[PDB]
């Protein structure tokens, strides 16, 4: 009775952002059985949207929260839970086991991907309709890894971006095209992006756009544009001088379209953009040095205009509060003639910036676009670290 | 397969009130993971009735409960949970994010509205079928705010009363008429009510009646009567000398139909009435000074008779116990030829009246009408504050 | 699509009892959020059987557990929860509010009844399909009260036995016949039973048999047999000298069919029997003085034979362990040509017998009949009281 | 609308194993309400796979966890819970009561079997569609007991292996053939296996293969092959010199097909194999002395070749970590032309090996086969015992 979803609509006009979800997980977890997480995201099914993240297999107050600054262990899993509830022991659904993930619904059912293993011997398991269907072994033997936010599907084809290799030099990025959890095709990265991590993707009018993290040399963000019908892609960087990785140098007046904008090496943060002509909005941390603050900037033609500057903006998280990863999603099953852009921001608490506790976790805030020009508030995690001492 | 509900029935004859629900949330939350709340209510779908409230994004025993006397923060959300269970971390569904709300089912699906933001820049998000559909920016830049109990729908049209502006002088009240979460029309307040807050509404025979709080000058309650087909309304005050706001002066022998009954300024409490000729019942606190006690009084023709006094009553909460906000709802999908009036009372515990704890929360008690003349009990919150010290 | 259930089958031959359910609630609640309860029972829907009990509106470890020896408060409610799970804050469904209850499914949906109020002004609320439908005021102004185990329905007619009046003298017992939560008829108690409390009922071949507690004078149990088609009944006592109330005198060699067997006044315990000719089994405590131990005895023709003695038995709970109330239920929707008799035993822990704790609660054990002659085990609550100190 | 499942497919080619599930129960239970368990397994329905285990009727942190090294009590039950979640008080479903179990879905609904009682008087209760249908009394009066992992069905016939009698000498093993919870037939053990415990079974091409534990004399594993259409079986031992019980002597160069391989008496561990010609994989502990480590070895023709040695392998749990019972299951309702072999390993923590705590419990790890040659990781329980002190 269900058909595959097709990306038949364009983006709605984004004139501001409204609050969509917030879980207050760290506040609540100070005195309830909330799992330690990081790398969260949001993804919709045709009848529900849910929060997702990588659990660390312990509660925050639990003694096993000590050491959760670490990224890869056998105790991590992709979990999902109801929108704006916290990720608790009792309400979280485990989608698959591992320390890197993506997930998306194709209109009929959901594909989830988790990678696990030691650094030199990791493998992806691709689940479809809550069953494992395909496995992929590491090709470069160096932390096979993927998006950490939702993938996007079109007529059953769900492309996913993976990287295997160094985070501080050339690596081997591949785009896999899945259908019903099976590999139709894969391609090596093409175009002018020089390094790819942690792609944040969205779809509109039969094209999928991903904004990624050049961890090696670039403080501008690489962009991959995927045609899920032809199963081909292109890549470049956001041309705009409004630089959106972190850490980063100060904004110049002219950016770079086909190479990394230099100044900071071997670091970054997962982030996102919506690239739609004049209707283009970029997210970034406010700090150029650290994962603090978060703002959206309207930067008309950021993708293609190497001198484009902001014409409007919205503060999401004050620079006096911690942010983190951010990513895109949309409710492809909503009513109306256009898709409304959404995003989330991971609000990281604990280590390394707050080292009086022994753990690292996060909460989530999420916003979607409005055609109104709405007033802005800031949305901090809200927990008091001293309470955990 | 579902059609919009129509208000085709009149009210059942109210001869007494029977216990409908009670969650004992503060008792239970002394040793379980119960969220701090305030501004609760009850609302029915065609196949379930649920408790609703504004969470404070912390448990009661949690250290973040300190400071929850405050009304507006980024950590509040409209939550719902099963009838007479407590609002726990693990059983509460987040409907939307914000610090002021309303919600109602139209027979097909549910509309929920949450307002958030700083005082001078708040916005409403109107959700329908669990998706955001419309947003409304503040028009007076002073705590845009709404009912804090359920709205009512008729043939898909669900009117909602909002206020923006001062709580201690003239403000800008609007009635919005929504259908499928979209704005059909709005109107500014008309009639003789001089200030409107926190409307408590019910529907019968194609009319919606709301009893509100005149926070500015009136200790009688303003009333708005809305025709959801014509999308028009009128307003006045309850004429009766049985005054039902709090705090209030002592009852006179003659009330006021078209102006605030004076004596107390710049305060009030959310409350409700059922105004149905001889079948008219008013709720109020027992104390004229504080939110303590709660009683129902049968006051025939209270709406229109400026000398009407009680002919029957029922004590709901003794004056030696704390009460709080109260509001109306009905199960529009019940069997029978008439709609049975129901209400809830918020039983506030903690600050400011019980200041040995650092938190403010509440539990809920709820009653519905009977055509029998039933014996009465009183229904306290039941928690011992000393246990929380 | 569902029709009312009819009692078309006879009882299966009972040759022994097998374990059906057990919740270990007190053990588990020593370190999890388990509600304090008493007066439990079991009742089936067409697609699920559940545990039921009167909550006390606090967890066991909670400070509000102090005082829960008391029977009637505003903090009690009928709750249900999944078979053999414990009654927790997070998995318990509130069916109605009050301190006395019954509940049964008619094949289409469930009727639940809760009574609340002060001793001289109590009222029953009859819920059907999870909505209140009928209310009944106290008729004798002295703790209106009902079965504390499931009722039984036949072609939509669900009789329920109520008592109002003294527990230590003549009282006013009524049988109400409900359909879809509405009163079709009621009758005063007739026959030779002189006092009725806490009836435990089952149905077979279009008749409902209830075994009750004569709290006033009788240590034999009164029996009410109800024809739910004619809506009439009879009553007498179990004739057998195998006395089954508690406390009680020692067993004589000849019982009494039409009067209380004397020796103990003004006390008792809820209990049950299956009265089916040679296929007759009685439950009782092992102790004649206290609620300790529990055994089933096959006593052919106990109902009608005033010299009938046991021919077989099964120990359920050793006399060195606490028991409590017990009652009957069956899964009227099971497969097969006959109905299998089941029962539960309430295993009371805490006050008054274990007074080093300040609370009273219980767990549940439940058995059903087998046509095999199965080996027996004993089934204690299993908690160590010292752990709660 | 559902038909009985038939075993129409063969096994997929097993070239390695991928992570399927892991619950981290002991880590998480250090600070959440996780039930103490042992003897876990996994079993699929047509629309969900779940974890199963025998609860001990207490949480790990609870004071009643003291003494849970013991195997048989009245506080045990078969529980199930969602895949890779932990077995918590609030998310666990009780399937039946007892201290030995099996369970399987026949394509229409699920059969579950639990045994309880004292050692000399135990009985099995066979539940079907969540109702008790058949009971079986002990035949040898010495701990009637069964598989502790899933059974397998074919056209409605679900064979189950039981043992009653000594664990240290000849015993009375029976194969029962159930359909809709009713006994069609049973047979005594035939063939050359000399003692049978704790069979781990799987089905393919209309045959069911079970690998068991010879607790008496054998360090090779007995195998029972059952034809569920003819309702007949055969038995022998795995011929291979790759010995897979524990404890065990060192591997010889030639095994035994029709007798126990000697060297260790009166002990063992539940384990499993997939016996499919060249596509044969055996699981075993790494240690020959204790339940530590776990590895899979590809041993072509292990069943029939008494000199067969490994040609490939995969380490699942390092020898420096505790393992435990292991068993087979498959998702018979997955897509594709073949059934993918899966297994679980019980990771036992606490007593007797870690005796600074007073409890014994476990977590679960589970893997399924891949046709890829995937890299390997090890999968420890992950809890730090010192945290529980
Ligand atoms: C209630 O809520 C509402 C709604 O949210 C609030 O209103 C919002 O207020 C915020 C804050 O002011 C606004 O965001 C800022 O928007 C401006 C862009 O708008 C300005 O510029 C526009 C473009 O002008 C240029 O081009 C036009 C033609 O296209 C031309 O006409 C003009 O002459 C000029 O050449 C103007 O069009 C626009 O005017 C319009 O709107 C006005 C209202 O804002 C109105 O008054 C006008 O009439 C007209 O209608 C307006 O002038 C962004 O520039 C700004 O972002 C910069 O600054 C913030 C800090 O404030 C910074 O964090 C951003 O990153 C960014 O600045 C950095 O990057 C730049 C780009 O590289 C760089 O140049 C800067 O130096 C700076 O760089 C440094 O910091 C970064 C980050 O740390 C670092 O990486 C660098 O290295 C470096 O160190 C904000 O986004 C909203 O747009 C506004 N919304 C609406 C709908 O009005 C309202 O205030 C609330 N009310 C109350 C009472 O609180
Ligand atoms: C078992 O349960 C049952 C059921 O619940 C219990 O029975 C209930 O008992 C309660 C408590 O007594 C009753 O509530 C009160 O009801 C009266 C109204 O009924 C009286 O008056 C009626 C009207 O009489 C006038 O008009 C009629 C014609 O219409 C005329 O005939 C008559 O002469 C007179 O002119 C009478 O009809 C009625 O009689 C009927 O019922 C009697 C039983 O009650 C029965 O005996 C008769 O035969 C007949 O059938 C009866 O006399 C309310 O007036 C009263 O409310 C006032 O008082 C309470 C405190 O008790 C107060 O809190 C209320 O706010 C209110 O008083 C305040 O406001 C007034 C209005 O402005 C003001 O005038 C007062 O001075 C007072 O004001 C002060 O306090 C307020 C609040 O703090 C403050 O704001 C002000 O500023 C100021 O300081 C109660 O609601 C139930 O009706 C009754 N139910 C039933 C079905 O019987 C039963 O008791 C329980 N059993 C046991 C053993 O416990
Ligand atoms: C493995 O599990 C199995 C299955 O559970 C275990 O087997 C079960 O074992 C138990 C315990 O022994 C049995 O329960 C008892 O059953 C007897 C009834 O059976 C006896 O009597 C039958 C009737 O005999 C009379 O009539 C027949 C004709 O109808 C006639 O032939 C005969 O001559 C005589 O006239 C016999 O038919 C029956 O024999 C059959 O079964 C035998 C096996 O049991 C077998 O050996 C035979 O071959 C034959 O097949 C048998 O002799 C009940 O009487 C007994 O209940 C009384 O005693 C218990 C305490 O043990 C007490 O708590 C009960 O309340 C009751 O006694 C009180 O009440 C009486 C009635 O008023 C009174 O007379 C007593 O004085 C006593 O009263 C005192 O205490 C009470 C309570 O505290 C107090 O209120 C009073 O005031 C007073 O102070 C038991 O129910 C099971 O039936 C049996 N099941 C099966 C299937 O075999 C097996 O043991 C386990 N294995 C192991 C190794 O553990
Ligand atoms: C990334 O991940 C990948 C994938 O997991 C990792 O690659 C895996 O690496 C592991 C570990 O090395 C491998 O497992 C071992 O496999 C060998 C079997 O393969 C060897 O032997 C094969 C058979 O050879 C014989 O026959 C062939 C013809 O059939 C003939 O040609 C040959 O001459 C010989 O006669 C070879 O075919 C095979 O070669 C192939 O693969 C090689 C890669 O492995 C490749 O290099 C070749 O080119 C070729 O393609 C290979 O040589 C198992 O033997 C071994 O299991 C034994 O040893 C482990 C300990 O390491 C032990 O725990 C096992 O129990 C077992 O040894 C015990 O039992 C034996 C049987 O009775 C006994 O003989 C031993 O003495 C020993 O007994 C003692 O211990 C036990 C247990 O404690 C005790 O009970 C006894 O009493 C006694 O005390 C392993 O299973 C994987 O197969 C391999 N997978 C793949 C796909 O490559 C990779 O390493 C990872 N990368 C990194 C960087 O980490
Ligand atoms: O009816 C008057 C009062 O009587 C008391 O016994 C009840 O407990 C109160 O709740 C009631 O208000
Ligand atoms: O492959 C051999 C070993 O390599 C290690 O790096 C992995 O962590 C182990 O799990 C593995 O068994
Ligand atoms: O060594 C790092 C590991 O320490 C503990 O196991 C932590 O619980 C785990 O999250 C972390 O990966
Ligand atoms: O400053 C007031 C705030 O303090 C803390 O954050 C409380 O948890 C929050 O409820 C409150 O709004
Ligand atoms: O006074 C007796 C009452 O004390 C406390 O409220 C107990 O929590 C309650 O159960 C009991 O009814
Ligand atoms: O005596 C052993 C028993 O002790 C306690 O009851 C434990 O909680 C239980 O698991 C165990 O069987």
């Amino acid at each position: 009775i269900r058909d595959f979803n097709n990306l038949t609509k364009g983006l709605c006009t984004i004139n501001s952002w409204h609050i969509y979800g917030k879980d207050n997980a760290v506040r609540i977890g100070e005195d309830s059985d909330v799992l330690v997480t990081r790398e969260p995201y949001v993804s919709c099914d045709p009848d529900e949207c849910r929060f997702y993240a990588l659990s660390q297999g312990t509660t925050i107050r639990g003694k096993h929260s000590n050491g959760t600054i670490h990224d890869r262990s056998q105790y991590r899993a992709l979990i999902s839970w109801p929108l704006s509830s916290p990720p608790t022991v009792y309400n979280s659904r485990v989608e698959c086991i591992g320390w890197s993930s993506t997930s998306c619904h194709d209109g009929k059912t959901r594909m989830s991907i988790c990678i696990s293993g030691p650094n030199n011997n990791a493998s992806a398991v691709i689940w479809y309709n809550r069953r494992p269907v395909t496995e992929i072994n590491t090709w470069a033997r160096n932390i096979l890894r993927t998006q950490e936010s939702e993938c996007v599907c079109h007529n059953g084809v769900c492309p996913v971006v993976f990287t295997d290799g160094s985070a501080t030099g050339p690596a081997e990025t591949r785009i896999y095209y899945f259908k019903e959890g099976k590999i139709l095709k894969w391609e090596p990265l093409a175009g002018t992006a020089k390094h790819i991590e942690e792609c944040s993707c969205y779809g509109e009018r039969a094209e999928i756009t991903c904004t990624c993290r050049d961890n090696w040399q670039g403080s501008n963000r690489p962009v991959i544009r995927i045609d899920p019908v032809a199963m081909t892609h292109t890549s470049q960087y956001i041309c705009s001088p409004v630089l959106t990785d972190n850490p980063r140098p100060n904004d110049p007046t002219v950016g770079k379209c086909n190479d990394p904008y230099p100044g900071n090496n071997n670091n970054g943060v997962k982030g996102f953009s919506y690239l739609d002509g004049v209707n283009t909005w970029l997210g970034r941390t406010i700090s150029i040095a650290s994962r603090s603050g978060y703002e959206m900037l309207k930067v008309p033609n950021a993708l293609t205009d190497d001198k484009s500057k902001p014409t409007q903006g919205q503060t999401i998280v004050l620079n006096t509060d911690w942010s983190g990863y951010s990513g895109s999603f949309m409710d492809y099953w909503a009513e109306g003639e256009c898709y409304r852009a959404c995003f989330y921001v991971e609000l990281i608490r604990g280590r390394p910036k707050e080292d009086k506790v022994w753990w690292t976790s996060n909460s989530i805030v999420s916003m979607c676009s409005s055609t109104e020009f709405l007033g802005q508030w800031d949305w901090p995690d809200g927990a008091k670290i001293e309470y955990f001492l």
